[PDB]
C-alpha cells in the first residue's frame, strides 16, 4: 500500500537479494525500492523520518530529498546534506513538514547524503490530481502502474575503490532483475494488465548512474507527463530515460492476451538480454504463467526525441527569444580532470555549516558563503538562463536543479533552440561534445538550491554548485522549526566537529 501524506518512515539496515546475490542495504520502509509516498496536490506532507541505521559501512547518518518538489517557504525541508540541513543522526528522527501547492505528477525520494541512495534509500513519490486534465486518457492509475528502474551494485557505495571504474551488477525493474555476471534465474517482476483497459504507467528512474532505453515488446507508449509537467500526447516505442527523470505514459492493453518482455537497457553494464537480464514481464490477465517469447525490433520506429515534447498548458518560455535574452544569463564551464569534476573551476566539497544555516546566521553575499566559489547568487524576480555545454568525461550528464523546474530551450544533439513551446522539466541530459543544452526559469523561490549532475558518483566527485536565490529574503521566506535548528548541534556533537 501507499503511505502518506502524513507518515512515519523508518530507515534501517537489512540484507536483500534483488538479483539473487545477498548484500546489506540502507532501506526505507524495509524494502527496495522504498514504499510509495503519496497524496493529492496541495496536501501537507509530514514525513517523520526515523534514522535507525547502525552499519557504518553505509553511513549511519541520513538526509532525504523529495525530488522535484519546489519546497517554497520550506527550503529547510529539501534534504541535500550540508546545503539545507545537517544529517539526522542515528537514534533520532526528523519531521519533513511541507506542502505541495501547484504540483501534481510523478516524483521520488532518496537519500541526499554522500552516495547513500545507491545503497538502497530510494522510492517513488506520487502527487495525484483529483481534477487531472489527462484523467480521461486512462482507466487505471495506482500503485500497480508505477515502474521503477534501478541500478544495483554488489559492492557497497562507500567501498567502491578509488581509481577503478564503477559499473552496476544488475538492472532492477520494480525491485527485481538478474545479474550481469554469474546470472541466476532469480524472479523477474511482473506487471499485470487486463485486455482492453488503458493504464497510466508512471516510469521513474531511481538510477544512481545509467540511462536506460525502455520499451515494451509489441506495445507503444503515449507520453502525457514529463518530470511532473503535463505534456501533449506523444506516442513513442522507446524512451531513453536518464537518472532521476520521470515520464507518465498511457499503455493500451490492445495486444493479444499473452506475455511480453519489458526491456530496460542501461548505457553501461550488461548489454542485451541474455538469461533475462535487463528485463521484466508484461502479463495479460488470462495468459499462461511463462516467460515471453517476443523480440525487440532491430531499430525502433519512433524513439522519444526531447524536442518533440511540448507542455499541455501554455507555459511558453520566460525572457527574450535569443541566446542571452534573460536578466541573468549564465554559461557554466563544466569540466573533469584527475578524478574530480568542477563547475567554473571549483570542485564541490560539502561545507561544515550548511549553506542555509550560513545565510540565516547573517552571511549575505555569495562571496561570503562556503564553500568559496561554489555558491552563486541569483537575483529575485528575474529570468535566469543557464547554458550547460557538454564535453566533460563520463557523459551524458543529467543535470538537476532543486526548487524549480525549467524550460529546456535547447536539448541534446540538436543545435536549434526553442523559445516558443519547449517542454519544462527538472532533470535534463546535457548531451555530447559540442552541445549547448540551455535552461530558463524565473526566481520566485528564495533559498539555496542545489544544481548538480544526478549521476551520484559524479556529485560525490564534485559536479555541483549552489544557487543562492534571493539571499536577502531567504530568512523571512523560510522560517525554521526548532527540530531543524537542533540538527547541526546534534550532528557536530556526535561527530566531534
Ligand atoms: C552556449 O551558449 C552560450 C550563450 O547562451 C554561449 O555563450 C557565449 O560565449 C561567447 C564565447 O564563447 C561569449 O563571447 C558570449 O558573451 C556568450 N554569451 C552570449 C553570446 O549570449 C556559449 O559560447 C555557447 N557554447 C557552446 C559550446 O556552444
Ligand atoms: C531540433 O530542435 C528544433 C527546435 O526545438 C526543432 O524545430 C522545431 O520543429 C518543429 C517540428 O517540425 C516545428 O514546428 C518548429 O517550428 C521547429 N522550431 C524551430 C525553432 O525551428 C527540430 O524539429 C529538431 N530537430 C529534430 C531532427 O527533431
Ligand atoms: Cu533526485
Ligand atoms: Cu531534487
Ligand atoms: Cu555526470
Ligand atoms: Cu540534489
Amino acid at each position: 500500500a501507499q503511505i502518506g501524506p502524513v507518515t512515519d518512515l523508518h530507515i534501517t539496515n537489512a540484507n536483500i537479494s534483488p538479483d539473487g546475490f545477498s548484500r546489506p542495504a540502507v532501506l526505507a520502509g524495509g524494502t527496495f525500492p522504498g514504499p510509495t509516498i503519496a497524496g493529492n496536490t496541495g496536501d501537507n506532507f509530514q514525513i517523520t523520518v526515523f534514522n535507525d541505521l547502525t552499519d557504518p559501512s553505509m553511513l549511519t547518518d541520513t538526509s532525504i530529498h523529495w525530488h522535484g518538489l519546489f519546497q517554497k517557504g520550506t527550503n529547510w525541508a529539501d534534504g541535500p546534506a550540508f546545503v539545507t540541513q545537517c544529517p539526522i543522526i542515528t537514534g533520532q528522527s526528523f519531521d519533513y513538514n511541507f506542502n505541495v501547492p501547484g504540483q501534481a505528477g510523478t516524483f521520488w525520494y532518496h537519500s541526499h547524503l554522500s552516495t547513500q541512495y545507491c545503497d538502497g534509500l530510494r522510492g517513488p513519490f506520487v502527487v495525484y490530481d483529483p481534477n487531472d486534465p489527462n484523467a480521461s486518457l486512462y482507466d487505471v492509475d495506482d500503485d500497480t502502474t508505477i515502474i521503477t528502474l534501478a541500478d544495483w551494485y554488489h559492492t557497497l557505495a562507500q567501498q567502491e575503490p578509488i581509481g577503478a571504474a564503477i559499473t552496476a551488477d544488475a538492472t532492477l525493474i520494480n525491485g527485481l532483475g538478474r545479474s550481469f555476471t554469474n546470472t541466476t534465474a532469480s524472479p523477474l517482476s511482473v506487471i499485470t494488465v487486463q485486455s482492453g483497459k488503458r493504464y497510466r504507467m508512471r516510469l521513474v528512474s531511481i538510477s544512481c548512474d545509467p540511462n536506460y532505453l525502455f520499451s515494451i515488446d509489441g506495445h507503444d507508449m503515449t507520453i502525457i507527463e514529463v518530470d511532473g509537467v503535463n505534456s501533449q500526447q506523444l506516442t513513442v516505442d522507446q524512451i531513453q530515460i536518464f537518472a532521476a527523470q520521470r515520464y507518465s505514459f498511457v499503455l493500451n492493453a490492445n495486444q493479444p492476451v499473452g506475455n511480453y518482455w519489458i526491456r530496460a537497457q542501461p548505457n553501461s553494464g550488461g548489454q542485451g538480454f541474455d538469461g533475462g537480464i535487463n528485463s521484466a514481464i508484461l502479463r495479460y490477465e488470462g495468459a499462461t504463467v511463462e516467460d515471453p517469447t517476443t523480440t525487440a525490433p532491430t531499430t525502433f520506429s519512433n524513439p522519444l526525441v526531447e524536442t518533440d515534447l511540448h507542455p499541455l498548458a501554455d507555459l511558453g518560455v520566460p525572457g527574450q527569444p535569443f541566446r542571452g535574452g534573460a536578466d541573468d544569463p549564465l554559461v557554466l564551464n563544466l569540466a573533469f580532470a584527475n578524478g574530480r569534476f568542477s563547475i567554473d573551476g571549483v570542485s564541490f566539497v560539502p561545507p561544515t555549516v550548511p549553506v542555509l544555516l550560513q545565510i540565516l546566521s547573517g552571511a549575505q553575499n555569495a562571496q561570503d558563503l562556503l564553500p568559496a566559489g561554489s555558491v552563486i547568487s541569483l537575483p529575485s524576480n528575474s529570468v535566469i538562463e543557464v547554458a550547460l555545454p557538454a564535453g566533460a568525461a563520463g557523459g551524458p550528464h543529467p543535470f538537476h536543479l532543486h526548487g524549480h523546474n525549467f524550460a529546456v530551450v535547447q536539448s541534446a544533439n540538436n543545435a536549434t533552440p526553442n523559445y516558443v513551446n519547449p517542454i519544462w522539466r527538472d532533470t535534463v541530459s546535457i548531451g555530447g561534445t559540442g552541445d549547448n543544452v540551455t535552461i530558463r526559469f524565473t526566481t520566485n523561490n528564495p533559498g539555496p538550491w542545489f544544481l548538480h549532475c544526478h549521476i551520484d558518483w559524479h556529485l560525490e566527485a564534485g559536479f555541483a554548485i549552489v544557487f543562492a536565490e534571493d539571499i536577502p529574503d531567504t530568512a523571512s521566506a523560510n522560517p525554521v522549526p526548532q527540530a531543524w535548528s537542533d540538527l547541526c548541534p546534534a550532528y557536530d556533537q556526535a561527530h566531534n566537529i
